């Protein structure tokens, strides 16, 4: 889903620190009954991507072809007052509108994060992040600032999903829909490095993922336990065929189709 890239390196998200129920907290967020159920859907996996560098350059990474985007942070130094805030700047882009996420490290008190949806395709990257809080997203562009939660102590995953109609975006345990008429282009640039600045810090505690797949996860309530199990075959974790296919080449249907 990442182009290669040296510096990008592979990780699991469970076997981080404050992460051991990151993705169990996000898999039971609608389904609050007993039993066993299989789901589908644009689900992160558990291996994802940590990408750093030594010098303090301005680095860029490369997400193609991808539906949802996920990402978790470290525990914030300081969280019940002055939280310390650890810097990151993803961009959606879209036809006529695009999304720039931005958590910082004039300013409204406690709100980091802030998200710039904007009509010009040009985004410089190099002075988004080198000037006032003030003068990021002037002018016609929309500027909405929001708080990331910073009780949580990174123990709860944000996520990003986007379609021609709808716009979910997961904070905390808390999805919130946005209604708009985009053409989005399924891919993300990431600015993950660079000098540190009076907005940046130079630091690397965020991980991140992007998915394009069709994921199946199958979860278990026994007496109040939860547990989740990924299937890569929906027959297999079934005994039933899916009706989720991708066509070929001139939209014709794969012959192993139920
Ligand atoms: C994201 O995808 C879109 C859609 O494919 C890209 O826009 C096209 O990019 C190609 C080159 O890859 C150009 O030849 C086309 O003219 C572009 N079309 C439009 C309508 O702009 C876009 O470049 C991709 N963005 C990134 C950052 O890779
Ligand atoms: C994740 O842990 C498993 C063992 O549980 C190990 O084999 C694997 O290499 C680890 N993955 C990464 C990306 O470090
Ligand atoms: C943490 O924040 C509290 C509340 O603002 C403050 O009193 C305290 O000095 C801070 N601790 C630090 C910066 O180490
Ligand atoms: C986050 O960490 C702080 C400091 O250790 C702690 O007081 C607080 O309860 C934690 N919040 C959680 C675990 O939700
Ligand atoms: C990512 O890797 C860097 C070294 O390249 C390391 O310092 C950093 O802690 C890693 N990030 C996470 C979230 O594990
Ligand atoms: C997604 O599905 C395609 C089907 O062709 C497969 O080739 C690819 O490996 C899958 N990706 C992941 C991350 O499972
Ligand atoms: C769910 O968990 C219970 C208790 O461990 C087990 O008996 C049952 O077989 C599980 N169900 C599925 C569908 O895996």
């Amino acid at each position: 889903t990442i182009k290669p890239n040296n510096d990008c390196r592979q990780v699991n998200v469970t076997q981080l620190d404050g992460n051991e129920n990151l993705i169990r907290d996000f898999l039971f967020q609608n389904f609050k009954e007993e039993g066993t159920v299989v789901v589908g859907g644009y689900y992160p996996t558990e291996v994802w991507y940590n990408c750093s560098k030594t010098l303090t350059t301005t680095a860029y990474a490369y997400f193609n072809n991808i539906h949802a985007f996920y990402f978790d942070m470290e525990a914030m130094e300081n969280s019940t007052g002055n939280a310390r805030g650890k810097p990151l700047l993803f961009h959606v882009h879209g036809e006529p509108v695009s999304v720039i996420i931005y958590i910082s490290a004039h300013r409204p008190l406690l709100k980091h994060g802030l998200v710039c949806i904007t009509k010009t395709r040009n985004v410089d990257y190099n002075s988004f992040t080198s000037s006032q809080w003030n003068s990021i997203c002037t002018g016609n562009d929309r500027k909405v600032p929001f708080s990331v939660i910073p009780t949580d102590n990174g123990t709860k995953i944000y996520g990003l999903e986007w379609n021609d109609e709808l716009v979910t975006a997961y904070i905390s345990g808390r999805s919130y829909n946005w209604n708009i008429n985009n053409n989005w282009f399924n891919n993300v640039t990431l600015m993950y490095s660079r000098s540190s600045t009076a907005t940046w810090l130079h630091s690397a505690a965020y991980v991140y993922q992007g998915v394009s797949n069709f994921t199946y996860y199958k979860l278990n309530n026994t007496n109040g336990l939860k547990t989740y199990e990924f299937c890569e075959d929906y027959e297999y974790c079934t005994g039933y065929a899916t009706n989720v296919f991708a066509p070929t080449v001139g939209g014709y249907i794969p012959d192993g189709f139920s």
